[PDB]
């Protein structure tokens, strides 16, 4: 309300710049991330992601369930693992929509990675 | 806040036909959209594990134990009979219902044998 | 109601092989379809559609404007003109979200092309 | 029925900034967004008229009057300084809204200015 609002798109938010740790294409199952990573980016387990691959410039739609918390694992698996490979460096978002009133004044959960999957508030 | 989750998938299904010239729609056995969640005319994205390819389309059923995945029309660019491929549909929720929401998902293996009991 | 319920994207309607009767790249403005097969696939002018190229297999994301009644126009401008070229034949299709119970029992407009753009019900 | 519509699009602008390693997001200057209605964080498409490539992303507010498109992270494997780029975006809203709306379209020429008055 107002009833038929516009509603909008907008990025919920990512983790930037992970590297991807494991990639098998012949995998029973799904794509996977720490839970930490998760919780940090607001991403929540079975919600579609983008996957935009800064290494080779593919992007792709996929979803991820939990990895362990603290493995610091990036699982591509399933015909995503013809679109990342371990070592590569990749920007994983997911998107919500709500009404244009709380879209101009949200705040995405943005993430920062280096090294060795570490974690950065900025 | 609305998410978007993954509804349900079929893992590792073959292809077992595909007419670019088709006057019609993808379909699916019947019984393959019940384990799965995944309606006639819902939007679906396949993902193809032999090719790589990744695209949108939507299926209406096929006869139920027909093990029929017919990719048509244009879609038949992007796959070919014998290539194996993943499933999928996507609901939206409230991000409440969405934290504990669970996915339908089935597995194949072999001339699309469900993994079944 | 109940309040949180599932919402499914469906296939709301569908403009079965048209042929693509223009293609400008340079184009200041937009791809546009004739209004009658607008109405015939339930599609609305400025509504996101998808084109399913036959010909070419490129699968791409546009919207359209109307062209005049009886044009028999499907014209490709702008960067899609890079995937639809005059003559290839191409799926158009649009698709609406609504609660599970509703799709399980909608049925699409679909409508069926041959020749000059000659439109069938079946 | 829910319909997806186009909200709006800033038509013919040049990339003017593509940074593959940018710690950061793609970003359009504020006149640019205000419009097209396009908003900070809102998904937007861009179709790159120069290479066709069309790829989905987010943009965030460049300074008022920079006249920036700036194309940063993995996304700028799709687009180059000087390509000339169509960015929309897209909202929902039911059927009964969407019969009568309207989008916001800006059309531009040479460096970034905007078609205007």
């Amino acid at each position: 309300v107002p009833r038929g609002s516009m509603i909008r798109t907008m990025l919920q938010g990512k983790l930037h710049r992970v590297k991807v740790t494991h990639a098998d294409l012949h995998y029973e199952g799904s794509c996977a991330i720490d839970q930490d990573f998760l919780d940090a980016a607001g991403i929540l387990e079975n919600e579609a992601i983008d996957i935009w691959n800064v290494t080779n410039g593919k992007r792709f739609s996929v979803y991820a369930i939990a990895a362990e918390r603290g493995s610091r694992i990036i699982s591509v698996n399933g015909a995503a693992a013809h679109c990342a490979s371990v070592g590569d460096i990749v920007i994983i978002a997911s998107f919500v929509t709500m009404p244009d009133e709380e879209a101009r004044t949200w705040r995405p959960n943005v993430a920062y990675f280096e090294g060795d999957n570490e974690m950065k508030r900025t």
